[PDB]
C-alpha cells in the first residue's frame, strides 16, 4: 500500500550526492529510469529520510494550498532540467543545486508526490 512512497524515493531522493553537476544529473536520471522518455525536470532531495517523512506531520511540515504539505526545514536539493528538443535519449541535463524547503503530497504519513513547480 506504500509503493508510491518507494516510487517517491526512486524519483526524488539521493542521500549523499557528491558533485551535483550536469554529469551527476545525466547519470542519476538514467539510473532511476527517468531517461526513456527523458523527464523534462526532476528534483532530488538529499540528506536523511526521516526529515522528509516528517514533512507529513507537524514535526517538519505545514499544510500548503488545497491538499499539499510544505517543509519547515530547508533541504539540499538538485534539479535536473532537460536540455535539447528531443524527449528521447540520449538525455542531456543541466544541474541546478539549491537549498530550500520542499512541497510534497503525503499519504499514510509518507511522501508520495513532489511538487516540481517550485523548481521551475
Amino acid at each position: 500500500d506504500n509503493s508510491r512512497y518507494t516510487h517517491f524515493l526512486t524519483q526524488h531522493y539521493d542521500a549523499k550526492p557528491q558533485g551535483r553537476d550536469d554529469r551527476y544529473c545525466e547519470a542519476i536520471m538514467r539510473r532511476r529510469g527517468l531517461a526513456a522518455p527523458c523527464k523534462d525536470i526532476n528534483t532530488f532531495i538529499h540528506g536523511n529520510k526521516r526529515s522528509i517523512k516528517a514533512i507529513c506531520e507537524n514535526k517538519n511540515g505545514n499544510p500548503h494550498r488545497e491538499n499539499l504539505r510544505i517543509s519547515k526545514s530547508s533541504f539540499q536539493v538538485t534539479t535536473c532540467k532537460l536540455h535539447g528538443g528531443s524527449p528521447w535519449p540520449p538525455c542531456q541535463y543541466r544541474a541546478t543545486a539549491g537549498f530550500r524547503n520542499v512541497v510534497v503530497a503525503c499519504e499514510n504519513g509518507l511522501p508520495v508526490h513532489l511538487d516540481q513547480s517550485i523548481f521551475r
